[PDB]
């Protein structure tokens, strides 16, 4: 008997994830799984392509393939909506803009399947340049480190989230991929509704030198923090 969804997510919790994905018309689905540990702000997660070969490179479907195993300090722990929401779970929507390139839409559910916590994901992807770094493959094999910015919608019971991805290319530009994302919880209890706030995150890419299948290793480390307001130093 759990009282609040965050109490689910006192230790290691083993997810499963599957996506669906079209871009420019070539299909794939893509399989994970691994666990999280919301106490550490862990994730750990091997994906498969099922369906033979990655169209597009894995950072872009980085942020697409799990919010709520963030560490959330004591004293913001109220603001943690990605819990709260558990485990009925939370339908999870972005566009994602890459500029000077096509663009995804996607659609997630995130919700508890017995013990495990799923996110089952449909992506979309339209307007790719074939020879652009997305479908040209110009990608590097990183992700840097990034503060994802979240805002309560008040109206729909959710929030919304915001953030720009600096993919970097291999002759030593950036790819930007203008993320805009919505939260809303799928049950119908009340969910905690947080303050302005920030996700801190960090991702690690790697490879099983012993699979031979297309395939992305992932680790991710998640923690909330609070704001400050810049101020330039004028007004100092």
């Amino acid at each position: 008997m759990v009282s609040k969804g965050e109490e689910l997510f006192t230790g290691v919790v083993p997810i499963l994830v599957e996506l669906d994905g079209d871009v420019n018309g070539h299909k794939f689905s893509v399989s994970g799984e691994g666990e999280g540990d919301a106490t550490y702000g862990k994730l750990t997660l091997k994906f498969i392509c099922t369906t033979g070969k990655l169209p597009v490179p894995w950072p872009t479907l980085l942020t697409t393939i799990l919010m709520c195993f963030a560490r959330y300090p004591d004293h913001m722990k109220q603001h943690d909506f990605f819990k709260s929401a558990m485990p009925e779970g939370y339908v999870q929507e972005r566009t994602i803009f890459f500029k000077d390139d096509g663009n995804y839409k996607t659609r997630a559910e995130v919700k508890f399947e017995g013990d495990t916590l799923v996110n089952r994901i449909e992506l979309k992807g339209i307007d790719f340049k074939e020879d652009g770094n997305i479908l040209g493959h110009k990608l590097e094999y990183n992700h840097d480190s990034h503060n994802v910015y979240i805002m309560a919608d008040k109206q729909k019971n959710g929030i919304k989230v915001n953030f720009k991805i600096r993919h970097n290319i291999e002759d030593g530009s950036v790819q930007l991929a203008d993320h805009y994302q919505q939260n809303t919880p799928i049950g119908d209890g009340p969910v905690l509704l947080p303050d302005n706030h920030y996700l801190s995150y960090q991702s690690a890419l790697s490879k099983d030198p012993n699979e031979k299948r297309d395939h992305m290793v992932l680790l991710e480390f998640v923690t909330a923090a609070g704001i400050t307001l810049g101020m330039d130093e004028l007004y100092k």
